[PDB]
RNA sequence: AAUUCCUUGUCGGGUAAGUUCCGACCUGCACGAAUGGCGUAACGACUUCUCAACUGUCUCAACCAUAGACUCGGCGAAAU
């Protein structure tokens, strides 16, 4: 009753991190510039906020090296990520309008999700959901020569 | 709660290699139903599995008798 997610302020968290990056001019190449703007999301259960920020920084570096460009650092906490959605219940509708201030329909989740989670969180925001392992595989696919 | 989708390998028993299975651990909207879900002795030419004994089922076949097949006489078809 009045809890929605049945938790503390971990229920709803628009942390926004530290604004991982906010891209600008001097990288405008062709109509197809680096417009793959990505919003990161994660969950912080076992550890400290400093190491969670470090993990988000690592994910941001990975997404930046793999083309694309990060512009958000949300951290929403839940002891056990909803094995139905990765970030939460009301966050499903919340992200839909959160991504409207940004406008690139790409969300990257810091962790290995399962197909139910992928499709649920996708349909909840109408954007493309990308795993950390998927991003690493993309980096290898791009750098592989032999 | 007496809830098994619980192949979320969540380990062992069973054998040389193991299926049906039995047990603690992972299993939160999941849950199914408010009168439909759980237990149940006895019973069943119902479905699945493990043993003791037994065997030509098999490794791998061999011999004997009878009814046809085959030879002689008689009557004498059929689908196409």
């Amino acid at each position: 009753t009045g809890e929605l997610a049945l938790e503390d302020r971990a229920s709803l968290r628009r942390v926004a991190g530290l604004s991982t990056e906010l891209a600008d001019v001097s990288e405008v190449e062709y109509r197809q510039l680096r417009l793959e703007r990505v919003v990161l999301v994660g969950v912080w259960t076992e550890g400290s906020a400093a190491d969670a920020e470090a993990s988000l920084a690592e994910l941001a570096a990975l997404a930046e090296t793999a083309g694309s460009e990060v512009l958000e650092g949300l951290i929403q906490r839940r002891d056990k990520p909803d094995p139905s959605t990765y970030i939460g219940s009301g966050k499903a509708a919340e992200l839909r309008e959160v991504v409207l201030a940004t406008g690139a329909d790409t969300v990257i989740c810091d962790g290995e999700l399962s197909p139910a989670q992928l499709n649920a969180l996708e349909k909840a925001v109408k954007v493309k959901v990308i795993d950390r392992t998927a991003l690493i595989l993309d980096i290898f696919a791009q750098h592989a020569t032999s």
